[PDB]
């Protein structure tokens, strides 16, 4: 990645205009790390790729330019919902911005056509879906003559990762969009992404032919978060009381954040908070526009506390004062947990961020993600961050996010370096041959056992037809129970199979792949646990 500092300056040509349009048009006082850099490399007519986590601000950094310079920006947009999200923020600030997709109607599509080719058309940002590139042939005709009239001269790729077949939420229409620098050279190109693998920023340069190309990557590191894990009571009624005495004993009346795995947990959590005296709304990525602005408005007046978050891709939220982000159930990977519980204390004023860890969302996660090949590996990820005690979150996290993010100290900013504890090691070799006993004796019954129906027949419940003979009970407290179980899974001396119904996945414990060490009895395994 490029270095910047060389960039941040405010003495270029245009320092004067961009000074002036972001205090008066888009009312912001001070530029956050690497915008005014950005900015300044694509005002000089350069290639940039800008990686910078979601709700940084990255839509500044072509938005800007755009109103600083002749004609419009083409902006490459995956989802209407995205470019909705953009023209909501854009008419509310004066500027003339429009979009174009496959459903747009005869009369807006013909209007657009004509602005693009008017020279004293005041439409500064043109947001279109990638198909407009690929499949559009008459689009294609109006950006080569708006090319002529030297109106076309900027291109933005939001979301430049779709590019590679390796970045997540690839587009295949993506491959498309290099005949745009290729064919219009002097319109300049910059790329936004939140994703920092360098293989799929390196493939996206060479698929958009602008491998000349400054990259500034921002810190990832977020130091006025606060990290925490808690411990997920089973009764759901039970967990949102305790949802409450927290809002309420922490977070008195500052606005926050619950992300919610589903949308009817979106929803159904919306409606306990509300009779249970915590104003909440809930926000979801394809709602339509005149919803979403009164959500945020009515956060904005701070009618609604909290908003209520679905997490999956799509997401408007961004308020620049949200002080808790809780996570009703784990992500589905540590990335994406640190991009969603990010959206907290952009003021650089410390806000938390609470993720709330359940036996149950194991298997209940995994299963939704059974069709992603590596899905159940990362979730596991994220298991193994809720269960560990001995090391810095920020740490944790940070071993996903190599090349963009700092080694600065932690300073007792998440919860296992200020929990004053000890540790110790507990044997646990036992629980696993009982525990493999009982899967075998079901697999002898060519019967498969949910996690529920293994802790029966560990405790000596459930169908008597599963209880092996000998069996002497653990009596340990379930939730230790559950704590060794989920042990041996990350483990991998358990695995997960998985059943399909006409409805739902539903995951099933069998004995995994390392059990087979247990035959020498040399081997000990062993837990750490708090002393
Ligand atoms: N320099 C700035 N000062 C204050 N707020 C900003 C600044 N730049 C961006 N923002 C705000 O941050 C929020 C998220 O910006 P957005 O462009 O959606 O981030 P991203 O696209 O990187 O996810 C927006 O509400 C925007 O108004
Ligand atoms: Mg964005
Ligand atoms: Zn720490």
């Amino acid at each position: 990645m490029s270095s910047p500092a060389s960039w941040n300056k405010e003495d270029f040509p245009w320092s004067g205009k961009v000074k002036d349009v972001l205090q008066n048009v888009f009312k912001l006082q001070k530029f956050r790390p690497l915008q005014l850099e950005t900015i300044n490399v694509t005002m000089s007519g350069k290639e940039v790729f800008l990686v910078m986590p979601t709700g940084g601000g990255k839509s500044l950094c072509y938005q800007l330019p755009a109103l600083c310079s002749d004609g419009f920006t083409l902006v490459i947009c995956p989802l209407i919902s995205l470019m909705e999200d953009q023209l909501m923020v854009l008419k509310q600030l004066g500027i003339s911005a429009t979009m174009l997709n496959a459903s747009s109607p005869k009369e807006h599509v013909k209007w657009v056509h004509a602005e693009m080719v008017n020279k004293n058309s005041k439409l500064k940002l043109i947001y279109v879906t990638p198909e407009k590139i690929a499949k559009s042939k008459m689009f294609m005709s109006r950006l080569e003559k708006a090319y002529e009239a030297r109106r076309f001269t900027r291109i933005a790729v939001d979301e430049v990762h779709c590019c590679s077949q390796w970045g997540h939420d690839f587009r295949p229409d993506y491959k498309a969009l290099g005949i745009l620098k290729r064919q219009f050279p002097n319109a300049s190109l910059i790329g936004l992404t939140a994703t920092a693998t360098s293989h799929v920023l390196k493939d996206a340069q060479k698929i958009l032919c602008v491998e000349k190309c400054f990259t500034f990557t921002a810190s990832f590191n977020r130091p006025n978060l606060y990290y925490e894990v808690r411990q997920k009571p089973s009764n759901t009624e039970d967990f949102i009381e305790d949802i409450v005495k927290l809002i309420n004993g922490r977070y008195k009346g500052q606005s926050g954040i619950i992300y919610c795995f589903s949308q009817k947990d979106s929803e159904q959590v919306t409606i306990s908070l509300q009779k249970l005296g915590i104003p909440a709304g809930a926000y979801h990525a394809n709602m339509e526009p005149e919803d979403k602005t009164k959500v945020h408005r009515r956060w904005a007046a701070n009618e609604i506390q909290v908003v209520v978050a679905t997490v999956a891709f799509g997401m408007g939220i961004d308020k620049p004062d949200v002080r808790f982000v809780i996570h009703h159930s784990m992500s589905k990977s540590m990335e994406n947990y640190y991009q969603e519980s990010g959206r907290a204390g952009r003021d650089d004023m410390k806000a938390d961020c609470i993720l709330y860890y359940g036996f149950g969302d194991i298997f209940r996660i995994s299963s939704m993600v059974v069709m992603e090949n590596v899905g159940q590996q990362k979730l596991y990820e994220m298991v193994s961050y809720c269960q560990n005690i001995n090391k810095c979150r920020r740490v944790l996290i940070a071993q996903h996010f190599d090349e963009v993010w700092s080694p600065e100290a932690c300073n007792k900013m998440c919860d296992n370096c200020c929990k004053e504890i000890s540790f110790e090691r507990k044997n646990v070799t036992a629980y696993c041959r009982d525990l493999i006993k009982i899967l075998k004796q079901a697999e002898d019954l060519n019967e498969k056992l949910t996690p529920l129906k293994l802790i029966d027949s560990w405790m000596g419940k459930g169908a008597s037809k599963l209880r092996v003979a000998g069996l002497a009970p653990p009596t340990l407290p379930r939730e230790d129970l559950e704590k060794i179980i989920a042990h041996f899974l990350i483990q991998q001396y358990l695995k997960e199979d998985y059943s399909f119904t006409a409805y739902a996945t539903i995951s099933y414990l069998k004995v995994g792949p390392k059990a087979n060490l247990l035959n020498n009895e040399a081997h000990v395994i062993t837990m750490r646990v708090k002393k």
